[PDB]
């Protein structure tokens, strides 16, 4: 298999090294060679990082300058920047005052107000870097499915659309963080059955109560609990679509 | 014989359709732009017994070629459509070989190696998607599990949602408000009254438009299963187009 | 490289078996290996175990004897390959094909003068790779021991396997010896006593002096560690296993 | 820029790449011919930046012209070209205050050429990773101090040295020499001179002296528990390799 010198095709300029690390990370390559490339760029050891992505406000060069300056002004010294289609993605090393919300606020003006903007969670090491860049890429590709997107879009806002695009990270989160959390450890717990039944029956409290032989208030209470544990409120049309998707993922995976 | 067939099967199931695969298929006797279809399900008794029953059933129907493989608990068979070998007739002949207590799928007829791969893969994805539905048809309908197949990575299910649902809904002309109405209706969780209020139109106008959409697409936004299918299609179309 | 690239135009089950074997032996557990195993008839999260040793007469003879034995026991699939002087067989466990019975059945086909190993039952391609590799590494490690058991015990050659690069052996030392003994208590009297004892080369006197306790206090703590881990630090072999585990744990935990 | 080239060469060497491409890169950095070099590694006392600065200043003051500096995990590693007064102990003494006193420090032997440079950096990395195993680490750690633990981590240089410089040296060319048998028996019998002597029908003192001879040829003294562990490891490596 190709070594880091093969990958570099004789180049030693950091622009090429950066673009190469960017493409490796975006394409899910997290092996030692990528660790070496990030090493060369200055990303030492088990670093923390996060990503911001969107469409440049005026130009790619202008946005890149703005982002490097903002990272510098906040006490950081590493940010890997690359383009993907019309999108510019930036992976910042979390150090000094470079933290996600503050960094996102500082660079927002360099991104078009007329296009989606996404801020990733903090992730660790090269594998996290790849994760941050990919969830950012998939979120931006998924954003058009959303009627009224937050700005910036954050976190798990686009799970089902990301899953539809083939994002393994989104499938896994729907399985682990929604479906499996709903199920819990106790199989006699009624929450999962109640959410499932509620969705099946048109998001009707009355029909769910009728189906399950419980008081409507009891269904209400269970849905609220499921909202607390998963972050998704079945009574909200957007969240209900997310939950429905999670149940499909879970059922296909477990049977 | 058997070994080459199993290798061809893996290649097809894993979406390898390049000339090396064509050449394997040539060796097996599948020539040119052949027609084929697939059938899949859980064996009534055993994988070996079901394989045999399918081979024999196809042979008796004048067929000479079948490629049989496994995916998890499922037996998947690709049959070359020759002689009296047709999908429905073949399916009927082999149903005893598949358990009544598990899903079953019969693909449409497809052509060539690309077609063979599609037939086997849509069969795998359909069987895999089935647990998502409470009471699926037997055999599973081709249009029954599109969002679920898409979620698994079935690119043909994505395309079908795009072409047969989203683009059909959107139509030739931008002025037609049927699409906007369905879009808005889904956004508001299939609330007739909230949709009429939001669009500033009469609720009857909303009902009429939803019925039109149900007629042209085959999906009724007032049914929660169909609403999910529609919502999936709009997402796919919006991500693809803009 | 896809499965066809790996095959290099071969479509014979013999080359396919050899390729699957080599992938497993080199710790490749990805989709292509799953497909290769698919092709050989190994579907899903199967159970399997491995047997390995030096053939009593010939590879061909031992292979024939193994395939016969497995079939007579009602088994369908056995992947057989060779590494150096060793023959390794991976059997699908089903019907009456279970590890001890199978091992007993095929013992006559392996040299008495050479080590023999039977793996635990494991599952899936990852399990198959693990079983074949622990078998390889155990056979390679055996010469380090003067009179090992036959077959070799799963826990008998951990440091030596680890020295050869066997990551499962490192893991097992870390989890089953080091962690079991230390927990979150570097200051637990037993752990501290074992640690100090080894540091002083198993000298009861020097250890008691260093810890400022009575020798009998050192003795019962070592006895506890022995009962807890199965390793008795007063035995030079066991002491070497314990020392290796402590090094592994320390390097890993910081 | 220069920093980039240097970090690239560092990564190649650390990753055991010693091919013509790497040789050429080192040549461009100014490392030419069959140069002598050594490595020092540890944890920066204050920061990566300031430790690097202090190392380069020390090497400059000592009359040296070339140092390649990189990181592994929390470690800073420096490869120095041996020239002027840039020699291992002097250089180590000059740069030691730049490394944390609460963390291990390692100084490699002198090595030759690009292959030697790669060897020096890797034995340094592995030794630093292995250091926590040691109860009473010297400062700096040196040379072959961590052989068995390095072998446990998969360092091929350690496995090779255990076989070549320890196990093979014990055996020598003469099967009439009792060194190997004595070391072997002594370890087997729990480092008991009395029981070893009883087994070999020899006086305890003869056993002791034979072990001291082994210490002369290999540097490892079986009467010391640390060294006994190292020797036990070398026997295992050797026995596995010769069958």
């Amino acid at each position: 298999q190709a070594d880091i010198l093969d990958l570099l095709s004789g180049h030693t300029d950091d622009t090429t090294i950066e673009r190469l690390a960017f493409e490796c990370l975006l394409t899910n390559m997290t092996d030692d060679r990528v660790v070496s490339l990030m090493n060369i760029l200055g990303w030492q050891g088990d670093f923390n990082c996060f990503a911001i992505g969107g469409v440049p406000s005026a130009s790619l060069a202008s946005t890149s300058l703005a982002i490097r300056k903002a990272v510098r002004d906040l006490g950081g010294e590493h940010v890997v920047i690359g383009t993907y289609g019309t999108f510019l993605l930036a992976l910042a090393c979390q150090m000094g005052a470079v933290t996600p919300e503050v960094t996102c606020t500082a660079v927002m003006p360099a991104f078009s107000e007329d296009e989606p903007l996404y801020l990733s969670p903090v992730r660790s090491g090269v594998a996290g870097a790849s994760h941050a860049l990919r969830e950012t890429m998939f979120s931006l590709q998924a954003a058009p499915a959303l009627s009224t997107p937050s700005r910036p879009l954050r976190a798990d806002e686009l799970l089902p659309e990301r899953a539809l695009l083939g994002d393994d990270y989104a499938r896994e989160e729907l399985y682990r963080n929604v479906y499996q959390v709903l199920r819990g450890e106790n199989p006699d717990d009624p929450t999962y059955l109640t959410v499932s039944t509620f969705l099946k029956y048109g998001s009707s409290l009355e029909n769910t109560a009728k189906e399950l032989n419980v008081h409507p208030n009891t269904v209400r209470y269970r849905l609220k609990r499921a909202a607390e544990t998963t972050g998704w409120d079945a009574t909200d049309p957007r969240d209900a679509y997310v939950l429905t998707t999670a149940l499909a993922i879970g059922r296909m995976r477990d049977r």
